[PDB]
C-alpha cells in the first residue's frame, strides 16, 4: 500500500505546485524506509519539448553546500584539518589583522562576522579574491552572529582542500562522489552529458548558472533525481562504507556546531529537531529572513548528530530552484529540483505536505 500512498500524496502535492509556479519541469524523489521512488513532470528544454527524465541534470545551487560540507567533514576525519584551525593557517598570505580569531568553524558556518552573500563579480582570479579577503572589515566578532554567504563556505571549501594536494574538484570527485557511487553528479558537465542538461528559466529565457569566483565549493554542482536520492541515502543512519572517513565526515556534517532560533547549523545541512514545527520551518525559509544576520550560540563540543532531525537544504541559481530534506530517525526523505527559482516557502510547504503523510 506504501507505493500507492506515496504516488497519491506526492501527485496531489506537486501537481497544484507546478500550476501555481508555473514550473517548466521538475523531478522528486521520495525516500521512503530508505528506498527511493521517483516522479517527473514536464520539460528540460521547452523549447525542444525534451522531457525530464530520471537521467535529467539539474543545478542544485546552495544544495552543493552539503557536498562541501561533507567533503570537509572528511578532511576532518582524515586528520588533515581541524575547524579551530585559524583560517591563515591555510591560505597564509591572509595576514590582514581582522583575520586573527577567524577559524575554518566560522567560515563554514557563516560566521566569521559578515562575509557577503555573494563574491563581488569584479573578483575573478585568486589573487583577486586574496585582495578581496584582505580589505574585507568585520561587521561583528567571529562567533556572534550567522549570515549565509558563498564568500564564507566557498572559502571554506577552498582552504579545507588544501593539505590534500588536490584541486577542490578532484578532491570531492575522488573523496565523496566516487566513493557513494554518484556516477552523475558533475561540478563541470561534461560535453557528453550536456544532452541531459536542463535548460533553467528566469523570465522566460534559458539560462545555466554563470561561472564565478567559489562557484564549485558555494552552488556550483549538477545531478540527476536518481544520484540525489542516493545522496539523501548516504546521509541517512545505516550507511556503512569501506571509506570511513567518509562515513565519519558525514556524520559530522550534521554536528550541530551553532543554534539560532529553533535551528542548528552544521557543515552545508540545517537541521532542526523533529517533530519540528512545519511553519517554523516554511516561513524560516524565506530569504527576508534565511538570508538576514542572527545571533548564534556555540554548542561546545558540537552535538553529535542527532537522529530526531529534519535535516535540510535549499538551493537556487538564476534559473533552478531545489530542497533536500530528510528525517534520519525515520529513514525518510525528499528531493525536489526545479528548472525554475520559485520561492523557498512554496518548496518547504510542499515537502511538509509530503513527509508528514509518510512519516
Ligand atoms: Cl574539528
Ligand atoms: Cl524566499
Ligand atoms: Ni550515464
Ligand atoms: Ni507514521
Ligand atoms: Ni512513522
Ligand atoms: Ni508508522
Ligand atoms: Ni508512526
Amino acid at each position: 500500500a506504501a507505493p500507492q500512498q506515496i504516488n497519491d500524496i506526492v501527485h496531489r502535492t506537486i501537481t497544484p505546485l507546478i500550476e501555481q509556479q508555473k514550473i517548466p519541469g521538475m523531478a522528486v524523489a521520495v525516500i521512503y524506509q530508505g528506498k527511493p521512488y521517483y516522479f517527473t513532470w514536464g520539460y528540460a528544454d521547452i523549447a525542444k519539448k525534451q522531457p525530464v527524465t530520471q537521467q535529467t541534470l539539474f543545478e542544485l545551487g546552495s544544495v552543493s553546500k552539503t557536498f562541501t560540507g561533507v567533503l570537509g567533514g572528511d578532511a576532518i576525519a582524515r586528520g588533515e584539518i581541524k575547524l579551530s584551525d585559524p583560517a591563515t593557517k591555510y591560505w597564509p598570505e591572509l595576514t590582514a589583522k581582522q583575520w586573527n580569531g577567524i577559524t575554518l568553524l566560522h567560515l563554514a558556518t557563516y560566521t566569521a562576522g559578515g562575509l557577503p552573500l555573494q563574491v563581488p563579480d569584479e573578483v575573478k582570479s585568486s589573487s583577486d579574491l586574496l585582495r578581496f579577503y584582505q580589505n574585507w572589515q568585520p561587521a561583528w566578532a567571529p562567533g556572534t552572529q550567522r549570515l549565509y554567504a558563498n564568500s564564507s563556505i566557498g572559502l571554506f571549501g577552498a582552504l579545507a582542500v588544501k593539505p590534500s594536494g588536490l584541486s577542490f574538484e578532484q578532491a570531492m570527485q575522488t573523496r565523496v562522489f566516487q566513493p557513494l557511487k554518484l556516477n552523475h553528479t558533475w561540478i563541470n558537465v561534461p560535453p557528453p552529458e550536456e544532452k541531459n542538461y536542463a535548460w533553467g528559466y528566469r523570465e522566460g529565457k534559458a539560462v545555466h548558472v554563470s561561472p564565478g569566483a567559489l562557484d564549485a565549493e558555494a552552488y556550483g554542482v549538477k545531478s540527476t533525481i536518481e544520484d540525489m536520492a542516493r545522496w539523501v541515502q548516504s546521509n541517512l543512519p545505516p550507511l556503512d562504507i569501506n571509506e570511513k572517513t567518509l562515513q565519519q565526515g558525514i556524520q559530522l556534517a550534521q554536528s550541530r556546531y551553532w543554534q539560532t532560533g529553533d535551528m542548528y547549523q552544521g557543515l552545508g545541512w540545517e537541521m532542526l529537531d523533529w517533530p519540528v514545527n512545519p511553519d517554523s520551518i516554511i516561513n524560516g525559509s524565506d530569504n527576508k529572513i534565511a538570508l538576514a544576520a542572527r545571533p548564534v550560540k556555540a554548542i561546545k563540543p558540537p552535538t553529535p548528530a542527532v537522529r530526531a532531525s529534519w535535516v535540510h537544504k535549499t538551493g537556487a541559481t538564476g534559473g533552478f530552484g531545489s530542497y533536500v530534506a530528510f528525517i534520519p530517525e525515520k529513514e525518510l526523505g525528499i528531493v525536489m529540483l526545479a528548472n525554475k527559482n520559485y520561492p523557498n516557502p512554496a518548496r518547504v510547504a510542499a515537502a511538509c505536505q509530503i513527509l508528514n503523510a509518510l512519516q
